[PDB]
């Protein structure tokens, strides 16, 4: 039955006429998975004039289950039993992520109701993360929860969490368990994320004509349907890859969009939902903008675009959501507005020549339950701001100089650190990360090869390598909050020098883990001939300051930094 939406310059919501409630299997090709538990509505602030806003839902394994090929029957267990895809207990306890996005320029109220017979609870039972930004919350007479969201040029991106819905993740140090063990995370069984986004900057909506734009028609995407125009435009509606590379129809997750070199802009309207992935070929500056969604939900784990999209890992040919393999040099990617859902592998890589950078803002990543779902690369001189990324691998990969990352909210599953700087020797300077909110983690294991930490550097990816004393990493990391019983601040295997490395204003309000798993302990081992020039200040845990008197492994900071570095680093 019919939704009551609103779209003006004040705020904009949307719907889909092919929503499907489904918690177990893939949705139909032309359908969109819709929240089984929540409705969301938006009104101008204080007016009690509520309009429907679609609530999407994403589930572990996308309903496909453990399958080797995208044409396999769902939940048929064709993936080899030895492959760990990053999912274990999550389906049996009902874990999923729902979200709703709208556009706004004026203060609004957001109303949430349950649709499955649940009681949401009183307003005092609600927590909104990141906790750095608080909200006025009230209860309506029908039991609904109402949140006042003020206008903000940067928008707001937040998780609404109800006490009686929370699941407690327990681990024995090797696997999640249903009782006993140690607490490694507390988060919604049924997550609900709100994206209150600003309207796009005028320069990030392309000027489209019939001559310069291929306008797509909702329905199946057959090979070549995307054409060869400057701009590829997806208006509101549902779209899905429907053929394999040979042109056989009725196959999902069996191809991606290899753009003509003419096409430099992909524009996703609000209310567009595209099941696919994008590979650019152009040698000029290129774009991904708009408030639509690109979803990898039909792709299997590690889907190999060089081998029929099956679940065989290749670092070179496993499918990225945003990809390029033919860079010309002197290029910038402009990514402003999009949401990606359910990536099968690493989310973004641009290859071919080193002269690349990105400007990324108002950019979201959800439903990333699989291993290897890292955040986008942070190429030289990139500027990233106002992002919300769910990840089960490296969130922020600092491999290049000059980059800035600001106002990033990260929801971690159980693999690799928040910030990653390791794998090889690197020379980096001029990097700033500020206002970083880590709102959840749920590490099963305490690890250093894939560091379970906020600031991490993995050891050498290959044997017969030596740390390089002529190289150094320098950066500033400021205004960090980790919420919940948290992992360690630092796990760095030194592969080169650390110099003028500033870490300031870092808070762990709920404490570090202090369990027998050991995840809370920071670890920086000896590395002969290298310096560890860390300047740490204003580090608090549970509201108490970490100082030179309580930093140690068996005290508050749990900072097991090797004694060989004494004097090179300081906490103040």
């Amino acid at each position: 039955t019919t939704a009551n939406t609103h779209c003006g310059a004040d705020f904009c919501t949307w719907w889909h006429d092919s929503g499907e409630i489904n918690t177990q299997t893939p949705v139909q090709p032309g359908n969109v998975r819709q929240s089984h538990k929540y409705s969301v509505q938006v009104s101008l602030a204080g007016t009690n004039n509520f309009h429907d806003s679609f609530v999407y839902e994403s589930i572990p394994r996308n309903g496909n289950g453990r399958i080797y090929a995208p044409t396999d029957p769902p939940n048929s267990n064709t993936l080899d039993s030895s492959v760990d895809d990053g999912i274990s207990i999550e389906p049996s306890i009902g874990l999923n992520m729902a979200w709703s996005q709208f556009e706004y320029s004026h203060d609004v109220d957001v109303k949430i109701l349950a649709t499955d017979g649940s009681s949401l609870g009183s307003p005092s039972d609600v927590v909104i993360r990141p906790v750095s930004i608080s909200y006025a919350i009230s209860q309506s007479d029908d039991g609904g929860i109402v949140i006042r969201v003020p206008a903000d040029a940067n928008g707001r991106k937040f998780s609404v969490e109800f006490k009686t819905d929370l699941y407690t993740f327990l681990s024995d140090g090797n696997e999640y368990v249903t009782s006993g063990g140690s607490v490694v995370g507390v988060e919604p069984t049924n997550a609900l994320v709100i994206f209150a986004s600003p309207f796009l900057p005028s320069g990030m909506i392309p000027h489209m004509t019939p001559d310069n734009t291929q306008t797509m028609t909702p329905g199946p995407i057959n090979n070549g349907d995307w054409g060869a125009k400057s701009i590829l435009y997806f208006p509101p509606g549902v779209y899905w890859m429907n053929q394999d590379q040979s042109g056989n129809s009725g196959k999902l997750g069996s191809n991606h969009i290899r753009l003509n070199s003419n096409t430099y802009w992909v524009y996703l309207a609000p209310g567009a939902y595209v099941k696919g992935a994008i590979e650019y070929f152009t040698k000029q500056n290129f774009y991904a903008t708009g408030h639509g969604i690109l979803s990898g939900e039909n792709y299997v784990y590690q889907a190999n675009a060089g081998d029929n999209y099956i679940a065989v890992k290749s670092d070179s040919t496993s499918l990225r959501m945003w990809w390029h393999n033919n860079l010309g040099g002197g290029q910038t990617w402009y990514c402003v507005g999009p949401t990606i859902n359910a990536p099968p592998f690493n989310t973004m890589d641009f290859n071919g020549n080193s002269g690349i950078s990105s400007q990324i803002s108002d950019y979201k990543q959800v439903g990333a339950f699989f291993f290897q779902t890292d955040g986008p690369e942070i190429y030289p001189n990139s500027v990233v701001h106002d992002v919300f990324w769910h990840v089960n691998d490296d969130a922020i990969k600092i491999y290049y100089s000059g980059a800035s990352v600001s106002r990033a909210t990260i929801w971690k599953c159980h693999n690799d650190p928040i910030i990653q700087m390791g794998w090889t020797s690197r020379d980096i300077s001029g990097v700033t990360i500020d206002t970083l909110n880590v709102i959840h983690t749920r590490y099963i294991k305490s690890e250093t090869v894939v560091p379970s930490a906020i600031i991490g550097a993995s050891p050498f990816y290959a044997s017969g390598m030596s740390p390089d004393s002529r190289k150094s990493i320098s950066m500033t990391v400021s205004n960090v909050v980790c919420e919940g019983l948290c992992p360690s601040l630092f796990r760095i295997t030194p592969l080169q020098n650390y110099k003028n490395f500033v870490v300031k204003n870092v808070a762990f309000p709920d404490g570090l883990q202090t369990n027998s798993i050991g995840t809370g302990e920071s670890i920086i081992p000896a590395a002969s001939g290298l310096t560890m020039g860390l300047a740490i200040s204003a580090w608090t845990i549970g509201g108490q300051k970490v100082t030179m008197e309580n930093f140690q492994a068996n005290s508050l900071g749990q900072f097991n930094i090797d004694g060989s570095y004494w004097g090179e680093w300081q906490i103040s």
